C-alpha cells in the first residue's frame, strides 16, 4: 500500500502532484514545492517499515552535493508515519528513451555520450565512498528544461552502500552478500552472493551500452536469476566488442582485470569513451536520437 496520495501537503510545504514511480521506483512523486513555486520530486517510504532506506538515501544524495549528473537535494525529514526525501525532478529515464526509439536501439554517438557521462556520475558516488549496486537505465534520466535536458542524472541510491570506512579505506568485505540490484544488469560478482565493488558498478555500465546499441542482452528472456548467473559465468563477453567503437576491448579487458580490493583506472575508461568519440567525429552540439 502507498502510504501518501495526490494532493497531500508535506510539512505544509511540498504538494503531492503525480505518482511518477512505483514497482521498483518506490513510491515517488511530482510535488509543487509551494516555497520556490516549481515542480520538485518527493519519494516516501513507510517509518514503521523494517527495511528503511531513505536516511541512507539522504546521505548519498547530500554526500554527492555539487557533482555534476546529481539531483540536487531539497530537503528530508522523518514523523511517526513516513520518512521522506525531496530533490531536484528530472526528465524521461534511459530506458524510456531507448524504448520511445521504436527500433529500440541508440546510435553509437548517442551511446558513447551517454556512456561517458554515467561512467562520470559513477566515479563520482564512488569517489564519495558508495556503491550504487543497481545501475541500469531506468536509473538515468535527462533534464526536463532546455539547460539540462542534455545532461544525463544518476537516480535512485536504494540499494546504495558505504565501501570506505571511518578513515577512507575500502572496508573489509563480507564473506557473503545477498545479491543486491536487477539481474539483466548485475555482475557475475553480485550473481555469486559476493561482497560488490566499483568494479561491479562498471559491469552493469558495460551491458548497459551494449544493450543500447545492439537492443537486447543475451540473458533477456531468462528471468531465474541462477540461469541467467550461470549464462554470465560462462559468457564469453569479447562477443559483445562486436558492435562498439575498437578501444572498448580495452574497457572490458580492465573491468575484467579488477576485484573488490582494486581501484579502477577510471583515467583509462575516460580515454575510451574520449577517443571513440573523436574516432566517431562525434560533436556535443550533435541531436540525440531522441532530438531528432
Ligand atoms: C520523471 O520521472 C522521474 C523523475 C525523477 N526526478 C528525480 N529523481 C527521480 N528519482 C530519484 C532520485 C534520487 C533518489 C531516488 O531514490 C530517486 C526521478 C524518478 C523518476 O521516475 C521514477
Amino acid at each position: 500500500l502507498d502510504i501518501l496520495s495526490v494532493g497531500i501537503l508535506v510539512k505544509e510545504r511540498w504538494k503531492v502532484l503525480r505518482k511518477i514511480g512505483g514497482g521498483g521506483f518506490g513510491e515517488i512523486y511530482d510535488a509543487l514545492d509551494m516555497l520556490t513555486r516549481e515542480n520538485v520530486a518527493l519519494k516516501v517510504e513507510s517509518a514503521q517499515q523494517p527495511k528503511q532506506v531513505l536516511k541512507m538515501e539522504v546521505a548519498v544524495l547530500k554526500k554527492l552535493q555539487g557533482k555534476d549528473h546529481v539531483c540536487r537535494f531539497i530537503g528530508c525529514g522523518r514523523n511517526d508515519r513516513f520518512n521522506y526525501v525531496v530533490m531536484q525532478l528530472q526528465g524521461r529515464n534511459l530506458a524510456d528513451l531507448r524504448r520511445s526509439q521504436s527500433r529500440g536501439t541508440f546510435t553509437i554517438s548517442t551511446t558513447l555520450r551517454l556512456g561517458r557521462q554515467i561512467l562520470e556520475s559513477i566515479e563520482s558516488i564512488h569517489s564519495v565512498g558508495f556503491l550504487h549496486r543497481d545501475i541500469k537505465p531506468s536509473n538515468f534520466a535527462m533534464g526536463r528544461f532546455p539547460s539540462t535536458c542534455r545532461k544525463c542524472y544518476m537516480l535512485d541510491f536504494g540499494l546504495a552502500r558505504q565501501f570506505t570506512n571511518s578513515c577512507g579505506d575500502v572496508r573489509p568485505p563480507r564473506a557473503v552478500a545477498g545479491f543486491r540490484g536487477t539481474v539483466r544488469y548485475a555482475s557475475i560478482n553480485a550473481h555469486r552472493n559476493r561482497e560488490m565493488g566499483r568494479h561491479d558498478d562498471l559491469w552493469s555500465l558495460f551491458y548497459m551500452l551494449v544493450e543500447f546499441v545492439v537492443g537486447q542482452l543475451p540473458w533477456r528472456k531468462i528471468k531465474d536469476k541462477e540461469q541467467v548467473g550461470s549464462i554470465k559465468e560462462r559468457y564469453d563477453h569479447r562477443l559483445m566488442l562486436k558492435h562498439l567503437p575498437p578501444e572498448f576491448s580495452i574497457f572490458l579487458d580492465h573491468i575484467s582485470s579488477l576485484d573488490y580490493f582494486t581501484k579502477p583506472d577510471y583515467q583509462l575508461l575516460t580515454s575510451v569513451f574520449d577517443n571513440s568519440i573523436k574516432t566517431f567525429g562525434v560533436i556535443e552540439s550533435d541531436p540525440f536520437d531522441w532530438e531528432k
